[PDB]
């Protein structure tokens, strides 16, 4: 009745760790590796987690009865599983939209104007023995933007972008109604449409490689590819493929296929920006991130409704 | 065939417009030391960057200088102004992309986005793991702008979506927008916390940016110059930098360009650029045109295309 304890298993942002005593009991260890848990930590009712929990893990602690998630994307939770056996699931949308809609548009411009290869330029000592960086070969100027993708975050972006004064249209199973803006139903067709696409779907068995040969062939030679979703949504192989031959113009990447290790095909090119995933990892963003994973919690063991449960387990507490 | 002198470097789609209409006078640096006899009929110069006055008073028959850039500080134009010299620019064609430049310098400051990919790429995401959390983020940031003409505008409509409030200051307020004015620099300093730098590098700005401004911008400050470096005391901001008087600082210009000092390369909270803010070959091919069209309007009709406001003038030939 009194304190519930809570698993975290391997890194947290420590604003977690640090409210986590408001209400429970907190049990650490050091991966999220099933082989770690004791005989002690049986009695476990929670669990926060950023990035994979191992269904053998989930599985070691038989009075489990929430996960929650840090971050809106939950692909390391797996969620059939969890539903099967009535564990509420909660994730962290909308304290982040906007940060990582920012991260996107930083992304895109890098990509475009070569801003962080302008900056390397500059302080080798370029500027001053060989003379200006070149003109940057591709500019937002006259684009058409499609996003795969418009929900919380995509239209977010979708917001920023029409200030930038650019064509935009859009790709989902569903199209979105008093919007103005072009709804595609399939995704090479928007893609064919298009010569800049944003890709900010969550990373599910339906996105699964959707960036495929066929995408980027019909995205075209000035064809620039960002994204700041799932690295799984992307065929990693057919994109250094496309960049290698000159299918495409250019890519921006936040996240890939097996994180943290790139390619050295990808590292190779002059016209890819590429960064550790970082769309929401701001002090102020992971600070609500971490708020969030902890009134989840609260909000779940206090009244029985957890505050952001995913769609997939809309549950309330029985005890 | 009117006679146009380049002096330096130049886009080279203006030297392949030129013979459209004129002949082509080169000289490889902006010297009046390399002027010859067989010069004194130039009748224009097309330029990128500083005219020397001795340079520009080296040709009786001189008739207009056609600035590449928007900005036209290099050129003396009370002097050209005196001479009867039409001054035009380079408005307007580069205005959108100049405002993406400031967008991207501001979010890769705050963010720390080119250090993040550096840290990608010399292998440390594999052996340490996440690049550290950003301090700074545009998140609930107040915005003033130093400047709003063409390119502060388009830089605070960009900003409208972005969620964060905006304000302003000028010599003269623009009415009809929704945007808070402030009448001195100071003053929006110390209302704000992100200042954009924005205006032309005249006598009336030279060190605007200064020990006060940055103290009153104060310490969760950024600043973002995408003017001219005369308009930022350099000294002064890495004082403020090295002081922890100001957060952070994006910079597209400098005061002595291309050199930049030592001191502000050190920092690991700036963000620094080569004067990239129209440096896309689509923009600087639009610019090109402009300053070749300017010259062929001039020439054939009498009447520029975009003349700047010191030189309202209309040709009168012989
Ligand atoms: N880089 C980072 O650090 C970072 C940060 C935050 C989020 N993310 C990623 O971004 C994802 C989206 O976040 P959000 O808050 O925007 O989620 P959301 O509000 O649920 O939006 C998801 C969008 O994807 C669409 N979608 C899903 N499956 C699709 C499919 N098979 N084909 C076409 N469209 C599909 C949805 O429309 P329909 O269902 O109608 O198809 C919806 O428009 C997250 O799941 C996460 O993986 C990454
Ligand atoms: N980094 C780059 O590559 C790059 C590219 C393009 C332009 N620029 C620079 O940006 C400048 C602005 O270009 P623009 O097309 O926006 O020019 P603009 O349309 O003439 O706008 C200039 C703005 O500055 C204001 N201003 C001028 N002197 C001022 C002063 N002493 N105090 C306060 N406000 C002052 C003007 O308002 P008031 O007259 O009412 O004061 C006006 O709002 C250029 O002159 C150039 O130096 C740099
Ligand atoms: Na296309
Ligand atoms: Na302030």
């Amino acid at each position: 009745m009194s304190r519930p304890r809570i698993l975290v298993p391997g890194k947290i942002n420590p604003r977690v760790l640090e409210r986590l005593p408001e209400m429970f009991e907190t049990v650490r260890i050091e991966r999220a590796d099933a082989a770690l848990v004791t005989a002690d930590m049986r009695d476990v009712s929670g669990i926060a987690v950023s990035g994979k929990l191992p269904v053998p893990l989930m599985d070691a602690f038989p009075s489990l009865e929430i996960v929650a998630n840090f971050g809106v994307g939950y692909d390391g939770v797996d969620v059939s599983r969890a539903a099967a056996r009535g564990i509420v699931v909660t994730n962290t949308p909308d304290v982040l939209t906007e940060e990582v809609a920012d991260t996107a548009i930083g992304l895109l411009l890098n990509t475009l104007r070569l801003l962080p290869q302008a900056e390397q330029w500059l302080r080798q000592g370029r500027w001053v023995r060989e003379g200006a960086f070149p003109l940057s070969p591709l500019s937002l100027r006259g684009r058409t933007v499609g996003l795969f993708g418009l929900g919380r975050i995509g239209l977010a972006i979708a917001r920023r972008l029409e200030a930038f004064g650019v064509s935009i249209a859009y790709h989902t199973r569903t199209p979105r109604e008093g919007l103005g803006f072009t709804y595609h139903p399939t995704l090479v067709g928007m893609a064919e449409a298009v010569d800049t696409l944003i890709v900010i779907v969550p990373g599910t068995a339906s996105t699964l490689k959707a960036v495929n040969a066929d995408v980027l062939s019909a995205l075209g030679p000035k064809g620039v590819l960002i994204n700041v979703g799932r690295g799984s949504t992307v065929d990693e192989a057919a994109l250094v493929t496309a960049l290698q031959n000159g299918t495409i113009a250019g890519a921006g990447l936040d996240v890939f296929e097996n994180e943290p290790n790139v390619p050295e095909a990808l590292l190779s090119f002059p016209n890819v920006s590429l960064l550790p995933h970082v769309a929401s990892a701001s002090v102020v963003t992971r600070n609500a991130m971490s708020d969030l994973v902890v009134d989840n919690l609260k909000a779940w063991f206090s009244t029985g409704e957890a505050l952001t449960p995913v769609a997939e387990t809309p549950f309330r507490r029985r005890a």
